[PDB]
């Protein structure tokens, strides 16, 4: 089974531009868990440099991001979404977001957790603050 599954329902695609990839689809890449949301000023502040990491690595480095909202609607949901180049789960899966509040600790956004897609190992969580110091990734995927 994949790693990510021990995460988010197994039977579950994940949101995107073109088409709904599957768990599975992830294999062999690192994946990180972005918590954000609409109306949040510092996540406006750091969606874009972590957006001009994706564009520049996310391919030679093999990794993907999965927003995992805090939106309060679908709506913002979708429109929030729209503008990013990533995956998402989907909004209905409220139920996940809050356990994976838990199980990551994480207390605000945003909020970057860095997972294997293969084994679930979780790498770090504090990748918010390494893809600031290090744009480039040279310490990528930045072991906790």
């Amino acid at each position: 089974m994949s790693g990510l599954a021990k995460y988010l329902p197994g039977a579950t695609n994940l949101l995107s531009k073109s088409g709904e990839v599957s768990l599975g689809s992830l294999v062999g890449k690192t994946v990180f868990l972005y918590f954000s949301a609409s109306w949040c000023p510092p996540c406006r502040g750091f969606t874009p440099v972590l957006a001009e990491f994706y564009e520049k690595h996310h391919v030679a480095k093999n990794f993907e991001v999965v927003l995992i909202s805090w939106d309060e609607n679908e709506s913002d949901f979708h429109d929030y979404y729209g503008k990013m180049p990533w995956l998402a789960l989907p909004f209905d899966q409220r139920s996940t977001v809050s356990e994976l509040g838990k199980t990551f600790g994480v207390e605000s956004i945003p909020t970057l957790i860095t997972i294997n897609a293969d084994t679930g190992a979780i790498i770090g969580t504090q990748a918010r603050t390494r893809v600031i110091e290090d744009p480039d990734g040279a310490n990528f995927p930045w072991p906790n």
